[PDB]
C-alpha cells in the first residue's frame, strides 16, 4: 500500500528547502504538480530526476497508483500544498480510502509573515483573498470588521490599492496593518503602520506594492 | 545596525530544518533561545558552536535592541517549529520594529500548518486558536465562545489533558463534529486519525498510545442545523 507526502516548496529562496523534503521528491514514485515546469525547474535544481503528473477525478487515478503500492508526492507551485493551493480533493480521497497521509513541515507564506509582524498571535485567523469585487469585498470585510483575532490577507499586487483604501472605509483608518511583501526574496520589505498612512505610504512609490504579499491585520479593539 | 532572524527549527525530524535555517544559526553573533538548553541540544546535533541568550522582561528585549543597534545579528528561535507561535519573542519583534531595525523571517515547521495540510478538512479559511485553557470549566466556556464559528478549528492539546479536553469538546460541539487527531507528527509514532468527535474519544480510550507524545488538534467548523 502507497503513501502520500505533502511536500512544501520554497516561497522565493532555494536555500529554504529541508533535507527531507529532498530526500521524499527523489525517493517517490511520482510527483503531482500544480505546474509541471515549475516544479521541473526546482527538481533540476536540486539534481533530481523524477516523473511529474500534472494537477490540473484526477483524484482517482492517484488513487489507483497509491493502491498499486505507489508512492506519491504532492508539490504546489510555491509553499505549503492545500492552503489556497490544489491537493483538497485528492488528500479527501486518499484518507477515506484508508491510504496514509504524511505532511512534510515546510514554508508557509502566511505563518512567516506572521512570525515577523509583532502583532498578536496566541490566535489568528487565516482568511485567504479578499474577494477581488469591489462590493463583495466591503461585504467580506464588514463580516469580519469585529473579529478580536489577527487576520491574515493574501493580496494580489493589482488590487492592493483597492483592497487597502475598502479597509479604510470599512476597518477605519487607524487600523494597524503589516504589509509584507516579497518574503525571503531580495526585495524583501515589512512595514506596518496605521491602515491610513499605510496606504499613504504604498503610493508614495509604485515598487512597494510590486511582487507576492501577506497583509496582518491587527484585529478589533473588544 | 544588526538585523533580527526569526528562525523555525524542527518538531521532531533533524531533516526538517531548512538549510538557510542552518546558514542563519551559523552567520549570527548571538542565538536568543526561548530555552538555552534545549537549543543546545539541536545545535550540537548540527556540530554548531554558538553564542546563546535565554529569554527566560522588556529589560531582556531592550538589552537585544542594544546589542542589534550596535551592529550585531540576532537570530530567534523557539524549542520547536516558528516562534512567536505560541512561542515567546512577540515583544521583541514588536520593540526592534518600532526602532528601525530589519526583522527577518525564515519560512520553516510549524505543527498547526502541518497537521492542517494532511486534515482533509477545508483550509480555504482556518482560525488558529492555540491551547485551550487547562480547567475544564474554562475550556468550556472558550468552546462556547466558537461554537458557532464555520472556519476550521486548530487547537494544540497536552497528552495530560486530551481525554478531558475531548469530553468537553463532545459536550459543548456535539458528538458528531468532526475532528482529526495529528499525533507525534514528523516521528516514528506518527498517526493522524478522523473521526466524529465521540468516536474519536471512544477510539483513544481503546490504547493509551493514541494520547502519548505531542498533539494537534483539526475542528471541523460548525455546520447549520434545523434543531439550533
Ligand atoms: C496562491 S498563494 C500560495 C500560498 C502558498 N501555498 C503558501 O504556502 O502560503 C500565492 C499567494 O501567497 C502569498 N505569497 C506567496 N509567496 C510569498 C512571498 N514570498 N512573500 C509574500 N507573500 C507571498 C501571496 O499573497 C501570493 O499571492
Ligand atoms: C507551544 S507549542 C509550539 C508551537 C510551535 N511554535 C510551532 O510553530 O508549531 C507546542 C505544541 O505544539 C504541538 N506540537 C508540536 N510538535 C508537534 C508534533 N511533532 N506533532 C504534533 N503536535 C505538535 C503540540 O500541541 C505541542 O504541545
Amino acid at each position: 500500500m502507497g503513501q502520500l507526502y505533502i511536500v512544501p516548496t520554497p516561497i522565493g529562496n532555494l536555500a529554504d528547502i529541508t533535507q527531507r523534503a529532498l530526500e521524499v521528491l527523489q525517493a517517490v514514485d511520482l510527483i503531482a504538480a500544480e505546474d509541471t515546469r515549475h516544479t521541473g525547474l526546482l527538481l533540476q535544481h536540486f539534481g533530481i530526476n523524477a516523473r511529474l503528473f500534472a494537477l490540473h477525478q484526477k483524484a482517482e487515478t492517484l488513487l489507483a497508483k497509491l493502491q498499486e503500492g505507489q508512492n506519491i508526492a504532492l508539490v504546489s507551485d510555491a509553499g505549503t500544498p492545500l492552503i489556497n493551493d490544489p491537493g483538497y480533493h485528492l488528500v479527501r480521497t486518499c484518507r477515506e480510502a484508508g491510504i496514509r497521509v504524511v505532511p512534510l513541515p515546510g514554508p508557509c507564506a502566511a505563518i512567516t509573515a506572521l512570525s515577523a509582524a509583532g502583532l498578536p498571535s496566541d490566535r489568528f485567523c487565516y482568511e485567504g483573498f479578499l474577494p477581488a469585487k469591489s462590493k463583495g469585498r466591503r461585504d467580506a470585510l464588514k463580516a469580519i470588521e469585529a473579529e478580536p483575532r489577527t487576520l491574515i490577507f493574501y493580496e494580489s499586487t493589482h488590487r492592493l490599492l483597492d483592497s487597502l483604501e475598502d479597509i479604510v472605509a470599512v476597518l477605519g483608518e487607524s487600523r494597524y496593518v503589516v504589509l509584507a511583501r516579497e518574503l525571503t526574496k531580495t526585495w524583501e520589505t515589512i512595514h506596518g503602520a496605521p491602515v491610513g498612512e499605510l496606504l499613504a505610504w504604498v503610493k508614495e512609490d509604485e515598487n512597494r506594492r510590486k511582487g507576492e504579499m501577506v497583509l496582518i491585520v491587527e484585529g478589533h479593539k473588544a
